[PDB]
């Protein structure tokens, strides 16, 4: 359904409702936003029924966040979990190669398939973008739009549930989420983005997946599955 017109109970999944309700209003402006931006002649990605997919992934499930900017601006590839394209998307963004690299040079797998991430979202990967709409060929252009306060509201509430959590943080937008993160419960990995403009500040070498299931075993969580087919 329509996030101007259908409640969160109805958008994203139950736990999600909950964790989200400071912010119910908030996502209703975002849906009367994303109108006004059709009204105008603007486009945006990823698909309006896509935009709260990350949060359709159950809220009691997650132990592993990733974080980046916005979604892909190439329209046709975002699908409204972050970083993930379609099953049939060749070539890969540079962005998700270049995740791939790091994460066959930190696992030791093999390159992926595909550049479908959904089984990361289905064992319990939250992958979010600090702001979840974008316009057609324009990275960064619905910054400072309302995103912020919802996605900061989902840090909050994972922060505080009675769980262990880890957060990759993927550049410099996804890192203004680090003060929520603070509780004794969570901790952060950040690193530069992986984008081309980034990744050789950093992101490369980062070793982030074993990090992550380093972190989880000190907490006591069970690791992350990476492996993807
Ligand atoms: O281009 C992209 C895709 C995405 O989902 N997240 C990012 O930060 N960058
Ligand atoms: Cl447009
Ligand atoms: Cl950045």
């Amino acid at each position: 359904a329509s996030m101007t017109a259908r409640p969160l109970s109805e958008l994203v999944e139950r736990g999600w409702a909950a964790a989200l309700e400071p912010v119910a209003d908030q996502v209703a402006h975002m849906g009367q936003f994303l109108r006004a931006e059709i009204a105008a002649g603007r486009r945006y990605l990823p698909a309006g029924s896509n935009v709260l997919r990350a949060f359709t992934f159950p809220f009691d499930n997650v132990r592993v966040l990733i974080v980046g900017q916005d979604p892909y601006p190439t329209p046709g590839h975002a699908v409204g979990l972050s970083f993930s394209v379609a099953p049939d998307v060749r070539p890969w963004p540079r962005s998700l190669a270049n995740i791939f690299d790091e994460y066959t040079a930190d696992l030791g797998y093999p390159l992926p398939s595909n550049g479908d991430l959904t089984p990361w979202a289905q064992r319990g990967v939250l992958l979010l973008n600090r702001v979840l709409t974008v316009r057609p060929s324009n990275p960064a252009s619905h910054r400072g739009k309302g995103w912020e306060a919802v996605t900061e509201c989902a840090i909050r509430a994972l922060a505080a549930r009675a769980a262990p959590l880890v957060a990759i943080l993927w550049g410099r937008d996804a890192s203004t989420l680090k003060p929520m993160l603070a509780a004794g419960n969570c901790v952060a990995i950040e690193s530069p983005h992986p984008s081309p403009l980034s990744a050789s500040r950093g992101f490369f070498g980062s070793r982030p997946f074993s990090r992550a299931n380093e972190l989880l075993v000190g907490m006591g969580a069970e690791p992350i599955d990476w492996r993807l087919p």
